[PDB]
Parts: C-alpha cells; structure tokens; sequence
C-alpha cells in the first residue's frame, strides 16, 4: 500500500577556465607597532595579541564547491 | 493506495571562463600604529589586539557553488 | 505493504582548467614591533602572542570541494 | 698655446619600479590558412611564407636604454 | 703647445625593480594550414616556408642597455 520510489538524477555540472592566474601580493603590517604600558592592574584573564597574525593568501586554481544534501524520513 | 514517486532530474551547469586573472595587491596595515597606557585597572576578562590581524586575500579562478538540498518527509 | 526504494544516482563534475598558477607574494610582519612594559600586575591567566604568528599561504591547483550526504530514516 | 680641456660630468640615472608585471597572452594566427595553386609561372627567383612566422613577445622587466656618445676631432 | 686633456668622469646608473615578472602565454600558429600545388612551373631559386616559424618569446628580468662610446681623433 505504502509505495515510495526516490530517483534523484542529477547529470550537472560546475566548471571554471582560467587562461592565467597569477601576480598576487599581500603585504600585512609593513608600518611599525609600538606599546608602551606602565602601571597596570590586571584581576582576572588576558589575551593579547601584537604584530601580524593570521593573516591569509588563498589562491586556489578552482576554488569550485558543490554541496548536495538527500534527506527520506518515513515514521 | 498511497504510491509517491520522487524524481528530480538535473542537467544544470554552473561556468565561468576567464581569459586573464591578476595584479591583485593587497597592502593593510602600512601605517604607524603607537599604543600608549598609563594607570589602567581592569577587574573582567581583557582581550586586546594590535596591528594588522586577519586580513585575507582570496584569489579562485573559479570560485563558482552549487549548494542543492532534497527533503522527503511522510508521516 | 512498506516498500521503500532509495535510488539516487548522480553523474556530475566539478572541474576546474588553469593555464598558469603563480607569482605570489605574502609578506606579513614587515615592520618593527616594540613593546614596553613597566609595573604590570596579573592576578589571573595571561596569553601572549607577539611578532608574525599563524600567517598561511595556500595556493591549491584543483581546490575542488565536493560535498553528499545521504540519509534515509524509518521508524 | 692649444689647450684643450674636456671634463664631461655625469651623475645620472634612469630608473624604473614596478610592482607586478604580468597576465601577457599573444595568440597570433589562430584562423585557417588555406592555399590553393593551380597553373602558375615563375621565370625568377620566388620567395614564399605561409602560417604564423617571426611573431614577438618581449616583456623585460627593467628594459632601461641609455646611449652615451663622446668624440673629440683635433686638426 | 698643443695639450689635450680628456676626462670624461661617468657615475651613472641603469636600474630596474619588479616585485613580480610572470604568467606570459605565447601561442603562434595554433590554426589550421593547407598548400595545395598543381601544375607549378619554377626557373630559378625557391625558397619556402609554412607551419610555425621564428617565433620568439623574450622575458628579461632586468633587460637594461648601456651603449658608451668614446673617440678622440688627432692629425
């Protein structure tokens, strides 16, 4: 009685052509950093941080993502 | 009685062409930066950052997505 | 009486073509860092991070993602 | 009595900078060539070029010309 | 009587900076040729060429000329 055919077809596709890719520059803190700190009181936690950090370049040739989820719930 | 039939057919395409890609430059955080404490009291959790953090360049010859979700709920 | 009948098929492609990948510069931290510290109290934890930390260059020739997930659920 | 006194000078300077150089695509004779001879006389001397023949890419990255001449002529 | 005194003084320069020299596509010829002859009478010197020919692909860091030419004549 209870009859459930579940055909997703799926003949797609995701492309890219790039000819040249190239001449990239990423210069993060060039300038000059300074702290100077006197008398200070501190009661409870600290971070810090100073200077160039996590700073990223991401040059990827695709780059091409494809996300793709299939979900049957019977109850 | 109860019959379900489920296709989706797909023949998309997602496409990028490009014939050159770049002199990309990225320069953050030239200046001077100058941090001056005198007499601070803190009694709570400090979180401090100086200088040139999380800076990105992201750089795909593609960067194309397809995000495609299929749901089927009976009950 | 309770059939089920999953059949995804899939033929797709995620595909990326570049001709030339390159010329990448990342240069973080360039500049001088000075600190100066005189009559600091801490009364809790304390994290320090100072100069050029956890700077990346990633430069894939594909980075593709392809991402599926499948699930089927009776009760 | 003849006195010749000849102190010529030079301090200069030619000077290029150039922060990326790059991404250059010469593609010369991509079309079809098609040719087709019949019945043809030649009583002297015969020169034939056919295709993609004697085609540039320069690109120097300074490509600075200085042309200096000096000529003393006594009589 | 007769005093030449020739002192050319040259503290010149010829300079070039690139951050970066790069992805350069040549492509000559990449078409279709075709020579079809029938019946061709030649009564001298021939000279012939087809296909893809002298193609040049120059990439010069510096690439800087410095032509000096110094002459002193005396009769």
């Amino acid at each position: 009685s209870v009859q459930i055919v579940y055909k997703p077809v799926d003949l797609s596709k995701v492309t890219s052509k790039c000819g040249s890719l190239g001449n990239i520059h990423h210069k993060p803190g060039g300038g000059q950093v300074e702290v100077k700190s006197e008398k200070l009181d501190f009661k409870d936690r600290v971070q810090s941080k100073i200077g160039s950090l996590d700073n990223i370049t991401h040059v990827p040739g695709g780059g091409n993502k494809k996300i793709e989820t299939h979900k049957l719930t019977f109850r």
